[PDB]
C-alpha cells in the first residue's frame, strides 16, 4: 500500500525486469514524422517561437495558410507492419521497447475518447497504433513500455492553465488523467516514460494520486516502473528510475537506477528526410555508449523515427541489427549484470566493468597495439581463467607482482574477430 | 427572475424583434459540405448506416480507407466573404440570419476550446466563419441566430453516455454546456436555434438550467429568442417560439409564435454539388409559402447551403434576390404584421389576410382571369379605400348586399405588373 | 471537285441544315475549368502576360512553383453524364451543339496521338469527352461540332514557328494536320469550329489543303460545315459560314450565312466557380439576340461552361430550360425560316420579321401600353389571318390607308401569357 | 570521317579517359520514384502485364482511376541539391555519372521540345534536372553520361510503329532523333548509355546514322563514349564498348572493352521507399565485384535510385563513401590500370592482378589465415619490393623455386588495417 506523497512512492522497489532488461528501443513517431524537417519540435519551432526557416519551409513546401492540424490526414502509415518491426527489435536483441503515445502535440496513437479526430484512429493512419504494436510485441515475450507527455503545446485547456498560474486544473482534469487511466488500463504497460513537466509543478499534474493508483489499484501494479518526469524539479530526483536529463552520461556510479536515453539521429528523435550520412550515430559509437551505462548501472535506450508511411530506414535497420550481433556474442557480459567494485580502469586502454555471480567481465573498446591487455584491478587467485567471450580456448595470463594482470589476447587475422569495435573478457574465480 | 423548470421559463414574453422580423435566412455550412453529396447527414447515411449508394461514392471518389475527419483540411473556404453575403441577406429582404455554428458532426465553425482540431480555426478554413458573419451582419443591423446541434453523432463521450442509458452526463459537461456558454458569451445572438436533441430527455441535456441562465445572468438576457428543440417531447412544447416539425405547414392559426424552416433545395440543408434545376424551390412556391406563414402569425426561415468555397451559387442568390424583389414592393404588408381574424378566404382564389393597424391587406397569388376580385370577409365603411400595393390609385369597387365585396382589379398589360406571382391589396376603413 | 484555293473553296453550297438549324449549344470545357477563375485565357494571363490578379491567385490558392500541366490530374470530371447534358440540349430546343475538342491550352479532350499525357484520357477525366459527348448526342439526332484551336499558346514548336517568323510549320505538321485528320476521321463531325488563327497566314495553317480534303475526300464531305477562322484576314472574308467577330451584332441583313456565338456569363467563355448573378445574361437578353439573330439570317450559338467535375450549373440549365419553353411555343417562326424583306419595323415596339413559306412571323420583344400592335411593313390581302402563335382563336385588325396595320391583341391576364418576353403574330396570305 | 555502316563505326577507338575513369555512378531517377514500389518497371508490370499486385498497391494507395501521368504533378524534387550530389559522387571515388534523361515511360528529365508536358519543367521538379546535374559535375571536372532509352512503352507512335511491323518510323523521326540530337547539342554529354532497344532492328532506330553524326559533326565528336545497346541483336557486337548484359560478370578476359552496371538495391535500379536491409548490396560484395571488373579490363558502374524529393538515402551515400574510402587507399591500383598477363591465381586465396607501368598489383580480398600469401604468377627479380598499398614499409618474401612466392604480410592488431575488406600488394621490379 501506498499513500499519495513522494516519500512513500519513492520507497517501492523496482521490478528486476526492467534492470535484467538492460537494452530498450525508443520509438518517436506521430504527425510530426509528416515533415519530417527539423525535428519533431517542428509545431513549437515553426508557431511557438516563429522560426524563420521553419517558416521558410512551410512557404516553400505547402500552400499558404496551411496548418498542423492539416498534416494529420498525411500520416498514412500504409506501410505499418508491426509483425516486422517486433522480428527487428528481437533481432537487434532490444528487451523492452518504448514507443511514443503522444507526444507534444496531442495526437494520440491510440483511439483516446478525450482526443476526438486528434487521433490515429479517427485521422491518418486509422489504426490504432498502440495496440497492433502491442500485440506484436507481446506475441514476441518483449517488453512494452508508453511515452506519454504531459504538457501539449497548443492544446487551449493547458494554455488556459498556464494563463491561470497553473492554479486550475482544467487541462488535467480533461485530458491528461483520463488518457493515462486509459493508457494504463488497456494494453496494460510494462513501463511508463512521461514527459513534457517541465512547465508545472507536480502538484498540477496529480502525478502522487496517479502513481499511489498505479502503484496500488492498476492492473500492471506488480511489474510496472516509471522515469522521473513527474513534474517540475521532479526528474532525477524522484519516481521510480532516472532518466536525469537527456542523453545522460554520468561519470561516477549512480546511486539508482538510471536509465540513458539516446537518439541515432543526433539532431533529431523524430525521423528526417532530408538526414544526412553524418547525423547517423556510429556503430563503434553506439556500442560504446552502450558498455558504458551498462557498466556504470544504467539501462540503454536507442531511439529510432518511423517515416509518416510507417517504415524504419535502412540506416536504422543497420545499426540496430549491428547492435544485435554484437550482443549475440556478448549478451552474457550485460543481460542480468551489475557494476562492479571499480567499473572501469583509470589507467588502461578504455576497460569498462561488470559482474555476474562470480563472473567479471572486462569490455574494452580498444585493441592493444602490443597485443596483451593490462588490468590492474582484478586479483588472481589460483582458480583463475581468462576466456575471452567469442573464442574457444583460455588465454594466457601473467600477474606481475607490482604492476597489475596483463593477458594475452589471440592473435587474430582480419576479417576474423567475433566482434568489430568492442571485446569481452572474462574472468572466472577473480575477486 | 426565471427558475430551472419549463412553467417558469414558458411565461417569459418574446422580445417584439422576432414577431416584427418575419423573414429570415438560414446557412447550414460546414464539414458536409465538402462532399456536397447527399445531404448535410453525410457522416450518418455513410457510417451510422453504411448505405451502398455513399459507401460507393466513397469508394469512386476518394481512396481506401478515407475518413470523415480527412474532409476537415479540405474545407478551405477561401472565397468566403461575409460582407457579400450580409450585402446579399440585405437585399433579400431577410431581417434575421441565422447560422450552423456546429451540426451533428461536431466541427465547430468558431475557435472552441472544447473542440480542438476539430474547428474552423484549426483546420480548413483557419478563420472564425461565426465572428466574421457576426460582424458582417451587425455592420448592416442584422439579427444573428446561431443554430447549435446537441447531439453528436461519432462523439465518444456522447457515445458513452448514450451506452450508459443517458444516465451519465459525460458529454454535455464536456462539450455541450461549455460550448453553449461560449457562444453566448461571445458574438452576444440575438436567436437561438436548438437542435439535435431527440434522442435524450431535457433533463440529460441541462436545457433548463442554461434557458435559466440566458434568461437570468446572459449578456442578451433581454432580446433572445430560443426555439422548441431543448430535449425528448419538447419540440413544440416548451421554449420561445415552436418550430415543431421540419417545414411546418399548420392549417389553422396557431395559438403561439412559430416559425416555419424550409430550404431551397428540397432534398439537402447543405449544399449539394449535383443539385438539378428540378430539386429547387421555385420562386413562386417561396413566395406562396412565406405569404401563407406570414398570414398565419408566423415567421419564414429560408436555408441556403454555401459551397466548401465560402461561395453561394448563382440559383440561390437568384431566388433570394426575386424574394427580395417581392417584398421591396409587399413589406409593408408582410413586416410588423399581424395575423387578422380571418387569415385566409374559404370561398375565393387563394387569398390569405394580413392587419397592420387599421390595415387590412389581401394577399391573392393568382390573378382572376374575369379581372374582378371577390373578397366575402371584409365588412366595408362608407371610408373605404382600396389601394393594390405597387400601383398608384384606387380601385372600384362594389359592395354586394348577398355576396361579398368585388375589386375592379387595374388591368395591366404584360410585363407592367409590380410583381410576378403574388399581388397585395391594402384596404383602409374596414372591420 | 474543289482545288485548294480560297475562290474553289468558298464555291461550295452550305448543306441546308446548318441554316434550318438556327440554334445551337457552344461547350467551352477543359483543363482551365480546374482553376475556374478569370477566364479561359487563364494560362495566358498567367504566365504569357503575368497578370499580378492570376499571380495573387495562384499564390494564395497553390503551392509554390505549381504549373498549369499540374491542373491535368486535377481535372476529374467524374460527375460527366453526357446522357444527361443531350437530354438538357434537347429540352432546351439545341439543334446543334459544338464542344471545345482543344482550346489554346492544347490539351485535348479526346486521346490524340500527338497529344501524349496531355489529353483527357491520358490525365485528368480519363475518359473521351469527345466521343461520349458525340454517341449521346447522335442518339438524340442532335448535330455535333468540333471546336477547335489552331494555335497553342505555350507549344514549343508553336513557338520555335513564331520565332522563325512563321517560315517553317513544324506545328502544323506535328500536332495541328494531324489533329484536323483525327477528329475528322474519328467523330464524324457535323461542323468545324476553328479558332486561334490571328496570329498566322492561312498559307502557314494549310488551311486550303485540309479544306480541300474536307470538301473532297472525308467522310464528311457531304454534310460538312466550317466558320471562317482559317488564318489571318480570313474572318468574315473566307469560309463557310462568318462568324467574323465574337458576339458579332450586325444593323443590316448581311449577304452571306453568319453564326452569333455569345455566352451566358459575359465575362468568360468558361466556367468561373465566383460567378455572380449579374454576370449572368437575362432569360429576355438571350431571348431577344437569339430573335434579332434569327431575323437578321443568322445563327444563334449560345455558350456554357461546365464543371471540372463535368456538372452544368442549375443557374446554366434555367437559362436553357427557359430558351427552350419559349421555343416550344414559338419555333415554327425561327426553325427553317428565312428573312423577310424588312426584318424589323423601324418605327414601331422592336418588331422583328421572320418569313416561312407564305407565312410572316412578326416576333415583338415590347407589350403595347395600348394592347394594339402597329405593322406598316405588311400588305394586307382579302385572306389575311392574324394568329398570334400560343394562342387559339384569330386576332381583330384594321387596316389604315395612310396608316399600316393595326392588330387587336387579346388582353390577358397575369399568369396566363403563353411566353414571358417575347411574342409572335403570325400573318398568312400578306405580302 | 566515318560512314553510317557498323564496320566503319565500329573502328573508331575509344578516347582514352572512358579505360582510365574505372568507376562510375549510375542514377536511376524519374517519374517511377513517385510510386518507389516495385522497380522502374512499374508502368510496365501495372498496365502492360496487368500484374495483381502492382493492381492492388494502385488500389490501397491512390483513387480509383488513378493514371501513371497523374504521378507527374507529385514528382516534386524539392530537395534535389545537384552540388551535395556532386560532392558525393567526388567523394565516392566516381570519375564518371551516368544520370537517366528519359527512361521507358517517356518522362524526360530535360525541357525537351518534343515531350510537352511530359517533362520535368513542365510538370513535377519544374527545373531542369540534367542541366543542372551537368553543371554541378563540370564544376568538379566529373564526366557526364546521359542514359537515353529508345523505346517508350505506351507512346502511341511507337505502338502504331510496333502494329505496323517497325515498317514505319514515325516513333523515330518525331521523338528518338530529335531528343538524341537535343541531348547532344546541349549538356555536351561525354558518354551515351543507350537502352530500350531489343524490340527492333538498328535499321529502325536510325542508329548508324545517329552515329556517324555524333562521331563527325557533333559538338562532342572527339571525347565521346556510347555502348552496345543500339538495336535488336547489337548488343556486345556493336558499339563503343559492350555492356552486353545487364550485371555482366565474365569468367575470362574479354577482348573488347566493356563495362559492369550494378545497382546497390538488387531487386529495382529505381528508389524503392520498402527497401529492406538484406536488399542492399554489402560494401564487401560491392568492393569485390569492382576488383574483379577492373581485373578483367572493365569499368564499374554502380547504381543509386533517388528519392522523388531528390534524396539520396544514407545507406546508399554510406555504401558509395565506403567504396570511395576503399579507392582513397588503393586507387593507384585502380585508375589508369591495364590487366596483367594472369589477372587472377587460381590456386590462392582469391587474388586479382592489375598492372600500371611496370608495377604489378595484386588485390587480395580474403586475409590468410596463416599470415603469408602465396603468389604463384609472379617471377621475381634481384629488385624485387613489396609494397603492401597503404602501409609504409616493405614485407618480408622468400622465392621457393618449386612452388611459387611467399609474402609475409604485416601482423596488424585489429582497427589498425588500412582497408577492411581488400588489400592490395604492390610489386616493383617483377616480370
Ligand atoms: C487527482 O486525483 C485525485 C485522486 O484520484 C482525484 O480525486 C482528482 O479528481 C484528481 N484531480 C484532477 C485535477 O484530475
Ligand atoms: C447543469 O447546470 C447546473 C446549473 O448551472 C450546473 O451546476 C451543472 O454543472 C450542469 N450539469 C451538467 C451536466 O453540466
Ligand atoms: C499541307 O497539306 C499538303 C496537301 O495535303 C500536304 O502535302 C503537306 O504535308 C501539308 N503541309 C504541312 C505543313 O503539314
Ligand atoms: C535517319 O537519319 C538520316 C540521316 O541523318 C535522316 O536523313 C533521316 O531523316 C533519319 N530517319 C528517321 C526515321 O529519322
Amino acid at each position: 500500500r501506498y499513500t499519495p506523497d513522494w516519500p512513500s512512492l519513492d520507497s517501492r522497489p523496482l521490478p528486476a525486469w526492467f534492470d535484467e532488461a538492460k537494452f530498450g528501443v525508443f520509438i518517436h513517431w506521430g504527425v510530426f514524422s509528416v515533415p519530417a524537417w527539423g525535428s519533431e519540435w517542428f509545431w513549437w519551432h515553426w508557431q511557438g517561437e516563429g522560426r524563420p526557416q521553419y517558416q521558410r519551409f512551410m512557404r516553400d513546401n505547402y500552400p499558404p495558410g496551411f496548418s498542423y492540424a492539416d498534416f494529420g490526414p498525411q500520416f498514412t502509415a500504409r506501410f505499418f507492419h508491426p509483425e516486422e518491426w517486433a522480428d527487428l527489435f528481437q533481432a537487434a536483441g532490444a528487451k523492452y521497447v518504448v514507443l511514443t503515445t503522444k507526444h507534444h502535440e496531442g495526437f494520440t496513437n491510440w483511439p483516446s475518447p478525450v482526443s476526438w479526430n486528434w487521433n490515429s484512429k479517427d485521422v491518418g493512419p486509422h489504426r490504432d497504433l498502440v495496440g497492433e504494436l502491442g500485440t506484436a510485441l507481446r506475441k514476441r515475450n518483449i517488453r512494452y513500455g508508453l511515452y506519454h507527455s504531459l504538457l501539449e503545446w497548443f492544446h487551449p485547456l493547458y494554455l488556459l492553465d498556464k494563463k491561470n498560474g497553473f492554479k486550475t486544473q482544467h487541462f488535467v482534469s480533461a485530458k491528461t488523467m483520463p488518457e493515462l487511466y486509459d493508457l494504463v488500463n488497456s494494453y496494460k504497460p510494462d513501463l511508463i516514460w512521461s514527459d513534457g513537466e517541465w512547465e508545472c509543478p507536480d502538484t498540477y499534474w496529480n502525478s502522487t494520486n496517479f502513481l499511489s493508483w498505479l502503484y496500488n489499484d492498476s492492473p500492471v501494479k506488480d511489474e510496472v516502473v516509471v522515469n522521473d518526469r513527474w513534474g517540475q524539479n521532479c526528474s532525477c530526483h524522484h519516481g521510480g528510475y532516472y532518466n536525469c536529463e537527456d542523453k545522460f552520461k554520468p561519470q561516477s556510479l549512480p546511486d539508482h537506477k538510471w536509465e540513458m536515453c539516446t537518439s541515432i539521429d543526433k539532431f533529431s528523435w523524430g525521423y528526417r528526410r532530408d538526414m544526412a550520412l553524418s547525423d547517423v550515430t556510429e556503430e563503434s559509437e553506439i556500442i560504446s555508449e552502450l558498455v558504458q551505462t551498462v557498466s556504470l548501472g544504467g539501462n540503454y535506450l536507442l531511439n529510432i523515427g518511423p517515416t509518416k508511411d510507417g517504415l524504419i530506414v535502412p540506416i536504422f535497420q543497420e545499426r540496430l541489427l549491428a547492435v544485435g550481433k554484437w550482443l549475440s556474442i556478448n549478451g552474457e557480459a550485460i543481460y542480468a549484470s551489475k557494476p562492479w567494485r571499480v567499473q572501469w580502469e583509470k589507467n588502461t586502454t578504455s576497460v569498462w566493468y561488470t559482474s555476474k555471480g562470480s563472473a567479471v567481465y572486462a569490455i574494452f573498446l580498444h585493441w592493444p597495439e602490443n597485443g596483451v591487455l593490462n588490468l590492474e584491478s582484478p586479483i588472481t587467485t589460483s582458480t583463475t581463467k581468462i576466456t575471452m567471450l567469442g573464442i574457444q580456448g583460455d588465454l594466457k595470463w601473467s600477474t606481475d607482482p607490482d604492476k597489475g594482470l596483463f593477458i594475452s589476447l589471440p592473435q587474430l587475422p582480419p576479417s576474423a574477430v567475433p566482434a568489430e569495435f568492442a571485446w569481452t573478457i572474462k574472468l572466472t574465480g577473480v575477486k
